[PDB]
């Protein structure tokens, strides 16, 4: 009979009740400005399809960032732009600012509200436990507002979340894989970055939902408050199940697997082998003590489920202990 279907459990039908112009992003007419207003300053970083450098507005002195584009398909330029005009405003979610190109060598590109980004491999060392509840907080309201919009952002990551510590602003970035939820859709499960792929990726599990980024966020929370960076390490797609299997165990891997009549790549049975669970508690130590909770370990281990439906949603998290002490 093949796969079990699965619908999210919250926000399912919100692009249902939407006309086409919003979420059919194929459709959508992209116009290009001119980017003469702007002046390149100096490089910021390199994307799988850019070139981003922080730049300035010539006519209004705006420091902004310009994403140069390398050549893509048209379909996954409108899909990103589609979904940053829709996402335009909301809560921790960057500014598209304008859609812009050079005149003489026609490359387009799309410029961004600037965010003085502290790189994770510097900054979240540095961390106090009121800090990654703070931070954890702002993602949580990204993912519940972009969420509530239809949208799954499907690559969150610590890469892909900029930060200015100073003006404790945090900015949900990165859209390039970012698509509309409709319940039922089969989508492609080649989304996300290895370390924080949820286990229906990994297992080909297609009927997923906004309970994908759930799972990448608790990979993060858990790298932060148990100074683990990435949590889960694999090698390929195939050992990051084993490294999860390592932790969740392997019994509720296999009831996962049956619960959605899941068919198991068969190069899985050799490699996963057989292993308890590993208690939170035994990921606690002297140096990172300080940031764990019972609070902590709960709120984690709602977020680090193998069912996608058990668990917490972006609201739901928003209301867990673990945030009561957040101003
Ligand atoms: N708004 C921004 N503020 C500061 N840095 C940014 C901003 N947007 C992008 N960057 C940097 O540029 C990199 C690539 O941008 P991104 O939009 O993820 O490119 P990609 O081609 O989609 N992959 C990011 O990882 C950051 O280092
Ligand atoms: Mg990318
Ligand atoms: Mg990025």
């Amino acid at each position: 009979s093949g796969p079990v279907p699965s619908r999210a459990r919250v926000y399912t039908d919100v692009n249902t009740h939407r006309p086409r112009e919003y979420w059919d992003y194929e459709s959508h007419v992209v116009e290009w400005g001119n980017q003469d207003d702007y002046q390149l300053v100096r490089k910021l970083g390199r994307g799988k399809y850019s070139e981003v450098f922080e730049a300035i507005n010539i006519t209004n002195n705006e420091k902004v960032v310009v994403k140069i584009l390398k050549p893509v398909k048209k379909k996954k330029i409108k899909r990103e732009i589609k979904i940053l005009e829709n996402l335009r405003g909301g809560p921790n979610i960057i500014t598209l600012a304008d859609i812009v190109k050079d005149p003489v060598s026609r490359t387009p590109a799309l410029v961004f509200e600037h965010v003085n980004n502290t790189d994770f491999k510097q900054l979240y060392q540095t961390l106090t436990d009121y800090d990654i509840r703070f931070y954890m907080y702002e993602i949580l309201k990204a993912l519940d507002y972009c969420h509530s919009m239809g949208i799954m952002h499907r690559d969150v990551k610590p890469h892909n979340v900029m930060i200015d510590h100073e003006h404790r602003k945090l900015r949900l970035i990165d859209w390039g894989l970012a698509e509309f939820y409709h319940p039922g859709q089969e989508y492609n499960v080649r989304v996300a970055s290895r370390y924080f792929k949820g286990p229906e990726l990994l297992v080909d599990y297609q009927m997923y939902d906004y309970s994908l980024d759930m799972w990448s966020l608790g990979c993060m929370l858990a790298s932060m408050i148990f100074r683990k960076e990435p949590f889960f390490h694999g090698h390929d797609n195939y050992d990051q199940l084993v490294r999860i299997a390592k932790v969740l165990g392997t019994e509720d891997l296999y009831d996962y697997i049956d619960k959605y009549n899941i068919e198991l790549d068969p190069r899985f049975n050799d490699i996963l082998g057989r292993h308890s669970r590993k208690r939170w508690e035994r990921f606690v130590h002297s140096e990172n003590q300080h940031l764990v909770s019972p609070e902590a370990l709960d709120f984690l281990d709602k977020l680090l489920r193998y069912d996608h439906q058990s668990r917490l949603t972006a609201r739901e998290a928003m209301e867990h202990p673990y945030f009561y002490t957040v101003v």
